[PDB]
């Protein structure tokens, strides 16, 4: 209606078309964030860097991608808190996916040992607990590492492997239970924080 | 279809081509993030700043680069959490690579000693433990440094060298085990946190 009113009285389309074009660019630089999203979605769909069913972490948002679209991707979190992520972050921003070519993952079990202990006994107990599990992988050998002279307790890390991304927590539960039972049986001290006080009067 | 309908009724291509060009730039500034990625990938491929098989750290993401492409680079993390990084961060953003010209690295072993100890004895024990290893390099001499008058314990650092980037942790394990054994043998006190309390009533 405004265009018709202006044309029927002023008729200056050939006069304000340049202003229209300048305003058009100055105000259509608002669609960059949308067209980039669309192009990123198309690129993701064509290249297939992530597939449906794997675990993806981006921006401290780890979860299983459920549906992929041309505008936004839906990731079901571990609490079914559906996260909607623009595909521009999927294309032009770095991400992590845990199931790409080998669907295997290593996990660490950290513990502290008292200063007056037996490092060889602790290593044997940890290795036996890791090996006795009927699920941990054997081709990559699980190892125990002495990695830190802690302020109160020496730090020990057991880096061991799981080939299934689903049960990454039940294995940790069983391993920790077995480690605690073996430590209690073999009398390995897991000391608390320690300090020395000098007192007078 | 819309173009044909507009042309067959209005025929104003020569009238809205300027608006088309303005919108084209305003909405094709959405491909900057993609073309920069492509050009960065091409530049990385030509210049070869990083090769396949070395260890690269960028944005707190350290791992071994597996495949390099024109759009995104794949880095297998230490947990096989495949990180997909746009090559724009590889070209226009700083990074670190541990295997460029000499594939060697120095590592530090930190420990604390009690105030009432023998600094010369501690230095001798640390140097003997560092030297007795059959892997640490000898051309750069390993040294022990007294670097901090700590609040509770004096801080000692052993900076020693490894020429292989693969076994950077097993050497640390063996060195720490040997250091602990030698300290226990020679009676060197690794004190905990200490404080003094004044009490009354």
């Amino acid at each position: 209606g405004a265009m018709t009113v202006f044309g029927s009285l002023g008729v200056s389309w050939d006069k304000l078309q340049w202003l229209a074009a300048a305003l058009s660019v100055g105000l259509s630089f608002g669609l960059q964030e949308i067209f980039g999203n669309f192009v990123s979605g198309l690129i993701i769909l064509f290249e297939r860097p992530v597939r449906i069913g794997d675990t993806v972490t981006i921006g401290s948002f780890s979860g299983t991608v459920s549906k992929i679209r041309i505008r936004a991707t839906t990731i079901t979190d571990f609490d079914r808190k559906e996260v909607i992520i623009p595909n521009k972050a999927f294309v032009t921003e770095r991400l992590i996916n845990w199931s790409l070519t080998d669907t295997t993952t290593r996990l660490v079990i950290r513990l502290g040992v008292a200063y007056g202990s037996d490092l060889e006994k602790v290593r044997k107990v940890l290795l036996k607990a890791a090996t006795e599990h009927p699920r941990v992988m054997h081709e990559p050998m699980p190892e125990v590492f002495f990695t830190a002279f802690g302020a109160s307790t020496l730090d020990h890390e057991l880096r061991l492997y799981v080939r299934e991304l689903r049960d990454r927590s039940r294995t940790v539960d069983e391993l920790n239970r077995t480690i605690d039972q073996l430590c209690r049986e073999n009398d390995i001290n897991i000391a608390f924080n320690q300090l020395e006080v000098h007192l007078h009067n």
